[PDB]
C-alpha cells in the first residue's frame, strides 16, 4: 500500500497545482495570460502524470517506501513549484511577463520529472535511504530556488528582465537535473551516506547561489544586467553540475568520508564567491561593469569546477584526510579573493577598472586551479 499513497499523494500534488493555476487564472483577463498559463498548466501536467510513471516503475521493481516518500516529496515541491510561478504572475499579465512565466514553470517541471526518472533508476539499483533523504533535499532546493527566481520576477515585469530570468531558472534546473543523475550513477555504484549528505548540502549551496543572483536581481531591471546576471548564474550552474558528477565519480572509486566534506565545503565555496560577484553588482548598473562581473564570476565557476575535479581525483587515488583539507582551503581560499576583487570593484565602475580587476580574478583563478591540480598531483604520489 506503500505505491498507493505515493500515486494519491501524486494526484493530490496535480490537483493543488491546477487550482493554483486556476487560482492565478481568475484574476486574469488578457489573452496572452490565459494562453501562457493553459501552456504553464499544460506543463506542470506533463510533469504530474510522468511522476506517477515512475512512480509504477519502482512499482515493478518494488523499491523500499523510502522511494515513495521521496516522490511525495518530489510531488508536494512540484505543486508549491507551480503555486510560486503563478504567484508571481499574479503581480502582472502582459504578454512578455506571461510567456517567460510559462516557460520557467515549464522548465522546473521538466527538472521535476527528471529528478522522479532518476530516483527510479536508483530504485531498481537499490541504493539506500540516505539517497531517498537527498533526493527529496534534492527536490526541496529546486523548489526553493524556483520560488527565488518567481519572487525577483515579482519586482519586474521588463520583457528582457524576465526572458533572461526564464533563462536562469532553466539554468539551474537543468543543473539541478544534472545533479539527480550523477546521485543515480552513485547509487547504481551503492556508495556511503556521506556522499548523499554533501549531494543534499550541493544542492542547497546551489539554490543559495541562485537566491543570491535573483537577490542581485532585485536591483536591476537593466537589460544589460539581466543578461549579466542570467550568464553567470549558469555559470555557476555549470560549475555546480560538474561537481556534481565528480562527486560520483569518487563515489565510484567508494572514497571516503573526508572526500564528501570538502566536496560539500567546495559546493559552499562557490556559494560565497557567487553571491559576492552579485552583492557588488547591487553597486553597478553599468554595462561594462556588469560584463567584468559575470565573466569572473564565469572563471570562478571555472576554477570551483577544476578544484572538485582535482579532489575527486586524489580520492581514486586513494590518499589522506590531509588532502581533502587543503582542497576545501584553497575552494575558501578562492572565495575570499573572488569577494574581494568584487568588493573593490564597488569603489571603481569605470570599463578599465572594471575589465583589469576581471582579467587579475582570471589570471588568480587559473593559478588557484594550479594550487590545487599541485595538492592533487602531490597526493597521488604518496605524500606526508
Amino acid at each position: 500500500e506503500a505505491a498507493d499513497e505515493a500515486r494519491r499523494a501524486i494526484e493530490a500534488a496535480l490537483e493543488e497545482a491546477r487550482a493554483a493555476a486556476d487560482e492565478a487564472r481568475s484574476d486574469s483577463t488578457g489573452e496572452t495570460v490565459k494562453k501562457a498559463v493553459d501552456k504553464a498548466e499544460k506543463a506542470a501536467e506533463d510533469a504530474f502524470r510522468e511522476i506517477k510513471q515512475a512512480v509504477n516503475q519502482a512499482e515493478k521493481q518494488g523499491a523500499s517506501e523510502a522511494a515513495f516518500e521521496a516522490f511525495a516529496a518530489i510531488a508536494a515541491a512540484a505543486a508549491e513549484a507551480a503555486a510560486a510561478a503563478f504567484e508571481a504572475f499574479s503581480d502582472s499579465t502582459g504578454e512578455t511577463v506571461a510567456e517567460a512565466v510559462a516557460k520557467a514553470l515549464k522548465a522546473a517541471m521538466e527538472a521535476f520529472a527528471e529528478i522522479a526518472k532518476a530516483v527510479a533508476q536508483a530504485a531498481k539499483q537499490g541504493a539506500s535511504e540516505a539517497a531517498f533523504e537527498a533526493f527529496a533535499a534534492i527536490a526541496a532546493a529546486a523548489a526553493e530556488a524556483a520560488a527565488a527566481a518567481f519572487e525577483a520576477f515579482s519586482d519586474s515585469t521588463g520583457e528582457t528582465v524576465a526572458e533572461a530570468v526564464a533563462k536562469a531558472l532553466k539554468a539551474a534546473m537543468e543543473a539541478f537535473a544534472e545533479i539527480a543523475k550523477a546521485v543515480a550513477q552513485a547509487a547504481k555504484q551503492g556508495a556511503s551516506e556521506a556522499a548523499f549528505e554533501a549531494f543534499a548540502a550541493i544542492a542547497a549551496a546551489a539554490a543559495e547561489a541562485a537566491a543570491a543572483a535573483f537577490e542581485a536581481f532585485s536591483d536591476s531591471t537593466g537589460e544589460t544586467v539581466a543578461e549579466a546576471v542570467a550568464k553567470a548564474l549558469k555559470a555557476a550552474m555549470e560549475a555546480f553540475a560538474e561537481i556534481a558528477k565528480a562527486v560520483a565519480q569518487a563515489a565510484k572509486q567508494g572514497a571516503s568520508e573526508a572526500a564528501f566534506e570538502a566536496f560539500a565545503a567546495i559546493a559552499a565555496a562557490a556559494a560565497e564567491a557567487a553571491a559576492a560577484a552579485f552583492e557588488a553588482f547591487s553597486d553597478s548598473t553599468g554595462e561594462t561593469v556588469a560584463e567584468a562581473v559575470a565573466k569572473a564570476l564565469k572563471a570562478a565557476m571555472e576554477a570551483f569546477a577544476e578544484i572538485a575535479k582535482a579532489v575527486a581525483q586524489a580520492a581514486k587515488q586513494g590518499a589522506s584526510e590531509e588532502a581533502f583539507e587543503k582542497f576545501a582551503a584553497i575552494a575558501a581560499e578562492a572565495a575570499e579573493a573572488a569577494a574581494a576583487a568584487f568588493e573593490r570593484f564597488s569603489d571603481s565602475t569605470g570599463e578599465t577598472e572594471a575589465e583589469k580587476v576581471a582579467k587579475e580574478l582570471k589570471q588568480l583563478m587559473e593559478e588557484f586551479a594550479e594550487r590545487a591540480k599541485s595538492v592533487a598531483e602531490q597526493a597521488k604520489n604518496g605524500a606526508s
